[PDB]
């Protein structure tokens, strides 16, 4: 199967809302070893976001039910654990694609930042589901991926770039939800918003302004 | 225990993991005891979502296949993906249909249950008809129609016109006539008379069962849609 066939299949899969299929297609495309285009990496990103997202959403419902409770608790525990291993296997899939192919072949700063954010995101999803000794090590890998991406984005992208903004958003969420550092989360979110607002005049600014809206909503929610 | 499987099913439902939910309720059904009303609805909801994901996907890919004139390679791809999805959908329908034949219908000890399961048999043959190849289609359509018809006979004799399962059967059977049999006049008459019969006996509507009035509204929405 050549790359272009796989990418068209991935697009079919997307429209069918069959994201496992979509992920498998873009996994195999990535494994060919050629640097992905903007379109291709966005398809890889959307595919796995939906694949992991389903498990994350399920995990939240079941872990909550486990808290709100008997023999029902052991069942809810075991089901959470089943969902967790699915979730970990997906995260590790993505993370090894990032290490073996995506990050090394990333020829541009934009790309490097995109993939490092992605590395931060997927370690963060592991962090959500980690406990015991492992968690501190998982959280630090997330934070280092984000931090490197954060530095590169500050140096080489404008404040209104959607990838720079998107990074600010996710990194702020990392601080609030994983590190429980509300003040760092807010200051990071506020400066990203403010620096973007100050930028006068964005070429295709629909995505950028959407993230700005999400940044401010987070600020409103976190400030009571 | 049956009870543990049912609690797992409910947990799967909460997680929106419907394949798990379906697997649980399948094995409960396979224990051979008549399902409670709660268990019946869990099975139905489970498979509705399992089969529905494929139906929805099938409709998207089928639409793309027909809307692409130029690219013969893109059509061939869409076709092969349609067929992949079809075999998934057929296996689901066949599992449900075998559960209905082996366990659910023969053990149905009330008219309410038998109509429900017969309607369900009609629905899943209908879903097979949606995706059926020209040759096998006529036979699959007849199995769908016979299931619905028997369900329709029993509901007419045993159930009140305002009963949600009677109304629901009228809705689906009218949809069968319109979409599978291309018989809009039959579809409309079936829908109109079920609506009118419900309206005539509004006094015999029990306090528990909105459901009835929601389905009546759906019936009349189809009438006005199909009349235009
Ligand atoms: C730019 N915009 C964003 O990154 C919006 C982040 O929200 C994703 C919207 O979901 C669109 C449909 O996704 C279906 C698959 N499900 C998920 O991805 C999913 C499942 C459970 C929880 C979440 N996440 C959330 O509810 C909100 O999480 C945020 C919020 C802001 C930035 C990043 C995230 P995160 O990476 O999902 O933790 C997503
Ligand atoms: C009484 N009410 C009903 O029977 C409601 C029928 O509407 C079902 C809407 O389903 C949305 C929640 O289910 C999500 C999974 N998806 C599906 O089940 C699904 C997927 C594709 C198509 C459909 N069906 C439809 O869009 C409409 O089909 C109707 C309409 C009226 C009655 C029965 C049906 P049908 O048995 O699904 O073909 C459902």
């Amino acid at each position: 199967m050549d790359k272009n066939e796989l990418v068209q299949k991935a697009k079919l899969a997307e429209q069918a809302e069959r994201y496992d299929d979509m992920a498998a297609c873009m996994k195999s495309v990535t494994e060919q070893g050629a640097e992905l285009s903007n379109e291709e990496r966005n398809l890889l990103s959307v595919a796995y976001k939906n694949v992991v997202g389903a498990r994350r959403s399920s995990w939240r419902v079941v872990s909550s039910i486990e808290q709100k409770t008997e023999k029902k608790q052991q069942m809810a525990r075991e089901y959470r654990e089943k969902i967790e291993t699915e979730l970990r296997d997906i995260c590790n899939d993505v993370l090894s694609l990032l290490e073996k192919f995506l990050i090394p072949n990333a020829s541009q700063a934009e790309s490097k930042v995109f993939y490092l954010k992605m590395k931060g995101d997927y370690y963060r999803y592991l962090a959500e589901v980690a406990a015991g000794d492992d968690k501190k090590g998982i959280v630090d890998q997330s934070q280092q991926a984000y931090q490197e991406a954060f530095e590169i984005s500050k140096k080489e992208m404008q404040p209104t770039h959607p990838i720079r903004l998107g990074l600010a958003l996710n990194f702020s969420v990392f601080y609030y939800e994983i590190l429980n550092s509300p003040e760092k989360a807010c200051s990071l979110a506020k400066t990203a918003f403010d620096e973007a607002i100050a930028e006068l005049d964005e070429e295709s600014y629909k995505d950028s302004t959407l993230i700005m809206q999400l940044l401010r909503d987070n600020l409103t929610l976190w400030t009571s």
